[PDB]
Parts: C-alpha cells; sequence; structure tokens
C-alpha cells in the first residue's frame, strides 16, 4: 500500500530521468 | 484513501504516455 | 496525511495541465 | 511513510521546476 505508493514514486522519479534526457535530444536537435 | 492515490498514480503513469508520445510531437517536427 | 497527499496530486495533475499547454506553446514555435 | 511519501512529492514538485525552466531553455532556443 505504502510501499508499493512510494516504489510509483520511485517509477515517477523514472520518468522525471527519461524528461531530462527527451529535453536534453530536443535541446542538443535545436545546440 | 490509499487506492483511489495508486489509481492517481496510474493517471500520472498516463501523463508521462501522453510527455513521451507531446516529445516524440516535438522531436519528429524537428526529424 | 492522505488528503493533504491526494490534494498534492491533484497539483501535479496542474503541472501536468501547464506540461501539456508548454509544448502545444514549443508545438504551435515550431506549426 | 506518510511523511518521507509527501516530502517524494515535494522531489516531483523540483522536478515540475526544473519541467518549467527544460521548457522555458527551449522556448527561449526557438524567442
Amino acid at each position: 500500500r505504502m510501499k508499493x505508493i512510494e516504489d510509483k514514486l520511485e517509477e515517477i522519479x523514472s520518468k522525471x530521468y527519461h524528461x531530462e534526457n527527451x529535453l536534453a535530444r530536443i535541446k542538443k536537435l535545436l545546440x
């Protein structure tokens, strides 16, 4: 319940890596 | 409480699909 | 505790509006 | 449990700063 929430939060804290490195893809398409 | 949280987390884990496929829209505007 | 979490989740479900409409800013900079 | 969740939520509410200011990087690459 709480651990299997905190361990969705640590998927989101993956999505906010893959957010960053999407954007840094785009920024290095634009230098 | 916990399930109707985990089931917001599984909306966010939709938003982080629609994040990805927004960016992959942009990347394929830029190839 | 649970309500003042669910009501952070409904800030994030604002950020994922302002995600979308950031990107749709960018897409309509690119048409 | 609940506080060490709410205090992941306040990391995500950092990621959704660094989301915004990524995009505003990109927008000011595009003016």
